[PDB]
């Protein structure tokens, strides 16, 4: 199941997948571009949104992302293109607060500013989705991303995970942060291990081998849920960075590409890749060079995927 899965060759689709963004010309236009690409699989990713990081409510579906039908609509496209599909739903501060430092005054308490109440919310939100998963045939599901400040509530993870379970019979992962592989407690209750793998490229090498034993450790096959670096200047000792000043370097960003795939041997606990990121809309190849996202099209680094992956299968 897990440990004969094809190896990852994919691509994040959309984010944050505001409201109405997904059922639009351009939207639909991007995915058959993903398509194109050497990959296999797409992640759609959307944020619902906390109002602010000691605030246990998440605000989720219309108004603020996408519907449940365009969801629908996304995946049904992507199985039609020949892609596996992995659900992606996370949380974001309107305040601006990375979510991994979402942190309550209490622990307990359905009805106080409580991690309790967060989590009643946060189930209900992933619930939500893993059926949507299910019924949409999405291949995966990923039940959070960089929860840091979340991951010691293991109690209340593994309530989460299992009410997703009664909801969604496909692969489940966690994304946690890059640098939490070795420390979350969990893993026993995912079928994948997965990370933000932003590493810089000089820490690359040195990484590996607590990757190999993080994977090792859980008999558990490890992929990276987001990993990918802006073609700005600099910006591969700060991959992670998605506001870093900086002149566009299309050349920068391929340099990541290049040590990422240096680094990382061909061994059976290592599951791939899942690119982060490719837009809903899409700018023309011409206009990559204009360009200083994360976005792989119509860049140098669109070729070392191409030369990587195709080889890969
Ligand atoms: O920094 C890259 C990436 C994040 O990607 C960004 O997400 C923000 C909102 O969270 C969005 O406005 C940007 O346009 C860009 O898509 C994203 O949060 C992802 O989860 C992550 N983790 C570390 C780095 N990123």
């Amino acid at each position: 199941s897990a440990f004969d899965l094809g190896f990852i060759r994919g691509m994040t689709f959309g984010f944050v997948g505001q409201h109405g963004t997904w059922g639009t010309d351009e939207a639909r236009a991007s995915m058959r571009a993903l398509a194109e690409q050497p990959f296999n699989w797409v992640t759609l990713a959307f944020a619902g949104l906390m109002e602010h990081p000691g605030d246990p409510a998440i605000a989720y579906g219309p108004p603020v992302t996408v519907s449940d039908d365009e969801i629908a609509s996304m995946a049904e496209l992507a199985h039609a293109l020949g892609l596996k599909v992995c659900l992606k739903p996370t949380v974001n501060c309107r305040d601006g607060t990375w979510r991994g430092e979402i942190r309550f005054e209490k622990e307990h308490g359905p009805d106080l500013e409580s991690w309790e109440a967060w989590f009643g919310s946060y189930s209900d939100m992933m619930a939500h989705y893993a059926h949507v998963a299910k019924r949409t045939g999405c291949e995966m599901f990923c039940v959070g991303c960089e929860m840091t400040t979340a991951e010691p509530h293991e109690a209340m993870w593994r309530e989460t995970i299992a009410r997703v379970r009664t909801e969604y019979d496909g692969l489940v992962t966690y994304n946690c942060n890059h640098g939490r592989e070795e420390h979350v407690r969990f893993w026993d209750a995912v079928d994948l291990i997965s990370s933000s793998a932003y590493y810089p490229i000089d820490r690359w090498r040195d990484r590996v081998p607590v990757l190999r034993e993080v994977a090792e450790a859980h008999e558990k096959p490890l992929f990276f849920m987001e990993v990918g670096c802006p073609s700005r200047s600099g910006s591969g000792a700060c991959p992670w960075d998605y506001r870093h000043p900086g002149a566009v370097c299309l050349d920068e960003q391929a340099r990541f590409y290049e040590a990422m795939f240096a680094a990382m041997p061909d061994e059976p606990w290592f599951k791939g890749y899942m690119l982060w990121e490719w837009p809903w809309k899409l700018y023309p190849r011409e206009a990559a060079s204009e360009d200083g996202s994360y976005c792989i099209y119509g860049k140098p680094a669109e070729d070392v995927v191409a030369r990587a992956f195709s080889a890969i299968a």
